[PDB]
């Protein structure tokens, strides 16, 4: 047991474990989407750069849950990364479509490690969710709602999409 | 052979020779699509500019392979430039659909032109190939290829086509 | 296929899918190793920054080969990330030295991607491999080689550890 | 016809239609001559910058016309550029000689076309020859006077050749 | 062997330590011929530092393959560095036209070690050659071409020379 | 004797050809230690930085000395230079060691070549000698005395010797 651990019950130090990797495992499909929309036969670089960002910044929520993990003297457990269901993504639409659940995914989780933080009485831990992944995650869901109205009121599809993905560019 | 002629066989120093004139076409060809699209008939400012730069990075091309011929000690000889196939070109992905075949034909005389540097021992031309033509002569059809897909979504004629162009321009 | 396609082997393609698998576990065990050396009871910062470096520019080739995945015109297939081989990675010369394996590990596997693609008369990959990844490679190796000296040198335990680490800082 | 046309004779738009042709062939005669003394064995790079720069000037040349096409709602007709006769062009001597009875052509041919001009009452074509052409060619022929001149007087042959070589450099 | 060794085959190592002391060589005749023309006797500044800079050019190109030697894992062996069979050098002509030959064979030798290189099935090496000399001693022979036929135009001997002497300078 | 010979005896004058080869001999020794303790298996920075620059100041000597030849009127002769006596240096204090007996071997014919030079009444020369060798070469012995103390009293191998040279470095 590291010299730095209190009031850190196992429970939890094992769901930062999981998080790491859900947050690892979405960061690796918004990489595959982007690549998606650099195809030539997709060309849609609004969406490229969005889910870009979106690997980027899911990839670095990981890493801050790992340094928690080294700052609370729990031991880092890195399983696998597993693929992407899925290769082609089709429409911008159909991507934002998921990405949405993904996030919500990733709420469901977050605010499930919040309350095995708080039947541990970790006030410590459930602050960590709360300035760094809860509000980041519910102003992520919140801006891809707003996307998807504007898609569909752009009309999904043709002269639309190729608008919508110059304002998003 | 002058005084500075060391390893460049006279095929290898001919098809260069052959390169400038078919390298020179190709600035022609563009140079006529690019003066089409400012026709006042067809006023398309951003397709016409792009052409240009073509017709000038594709002139460059050439006379960057003559400067390979007095340097390796070769005689340029240079050809009679052929007028392009048509004068009209009628839409702009008829233009984009036009130079993609164009900048394959291109690649493809290259590669040749590659395949026949290695096979009499001149890496000094496989060399100059590639980090010069076989770099950017990729990154072009590539190019081509984004645009003739996102000018297809955007409706490749109409209020599609419009907007496309000043996005090109 | 795709409209950019030209002289692309589907098993020079299958390679690059390959490689793109083997940077990211690389990516993901230099991941893996950045974190160990910031916990509690081995506390690094100096041998955490150098494989965080490693990590990230790890993903950064990668991303590179994503780009030319899509560049010639192939369709880039992600697998899983398998796990980092370990969880606890020893010393610090004990973390180099298996970092010094997985250095060659990818070179090695660079130098059949490049005989791959001399094979199949290619020479674009050939050179976005020698401009891009055989040299840095060979690079890569020379650093850790000589990082594993100099603290081979500065007693690989003890002071020397940490003043090496100090050093690398 | 056009929208825009006005006031447009057919044999102004023909007699374009072959100053454009006309100007590519100087345009791609001086880059004969510009290239052929960059050879190892000519190597007079103050005779090389003085033709590709006249190369560029009637290269620029060329496309005014063709422009000036597009504004009176003419059409242009690209041609083939026929290769000079020469490639081997001789003593910088010999090269400003046929130089400036190449400029002299291209001058006897505007001159000509002013004449077409005033003849089918055209005052905006008439200005285009006298304010953009003729005030240029009168003064590019007065220059290469003055050179040939200059050369005769410094020696056309060996060190006076090397000497007006650098101070036209 | 090695911490870094891969992908090395001796004959490579052994042809490096054979380049570097023909580089030590031609960096040698460099300095005999730089420092010859500024006897009081001889008294071409010009030519002076030209071989100056020459002499130091060979002589930074043989660390970079001693330096290259390093990187691989192979060992630098010295040789002993012949003196030039000359002193007296001549005409700034007939040291033109000694340079140059020694050029073609340092020339000579590096397309020589490529082929060495392309056998033992090395990319890394076959790039070196490329984009750091191949490169640089092409270069370097078209400019001797252009000078010796310079100083032949202006005159070896007499008035002629002691001008090509200061635009050298 | 050419036209600038006032007072140069021939003894004094090859004795001079002399320190060109023995000081180039110097700067190749110099440039065997700088590479072999950069070598993968030696990783000395600090070591090889020093003997690098000593080359190169060792060098410079040689070349001062070319210098006075042509001044006095003196004919170089360049000798041919001999390779080091051996590869691989043993330790940086075996290195140390090492120079220290090269540094007073010069340091001895200089004093030779100064006391060569005022018995024959070339004052000029024992100005040359002064301000230029006899100076700097005391410096320089002074200098690795100090060195060769200190890195002993560090411990010259282990850690004391990873220090010492990240403060030679
Ligand atoms: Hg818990
Ligand atoms: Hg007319
Ligand atoms: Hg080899």
């Amino acid at each position: 047991a590291s010299q730095v651990r209190q009031n850190y019950h196992e429970d939890c130090e094992a769901s930062i474990n999981k998080q790491i990797n859900m947050e690892l495992y979405a960061s690796y499909v918004y990489l595959s989407m982007a690549y998606y929309f650099e195809r030539d036969d997709v060309a849609l670089p609004g969406f490229a750069k969005f889910f870009k960002e979106s690997s980027d910044e899911e990839r670095e929520h990981a890493q801050t849950f790992m340094k928690y993990q080294n700052k609370r003297g729990g031991r880092i457990v890195l399983q696998q990364i597993a693929a992407p269901s899925m290769r082609e993504w089709g429409t911008g639409l159909e991507a934002l479509q998921a990405a949405l659940d993904l996030e919500k995914q990733v709420n469901q989780s977050l605010l499930e490690l919040h309350s095995t933080a708080s039947g541990n009485n970790d006030p410590h831990l459930t602050k960590l969710l709360e300035d760094e992944y809860l509000e980041e995650q519910v102003d992520s869901i919140k801006k891809i709602g707003d996307m998807i109205t504007k898609l569909k009121r752009a009309g999904p599809t043709g002269l639309g999409e190729y608008m919508f993905d110059k304002e998003l560019n």
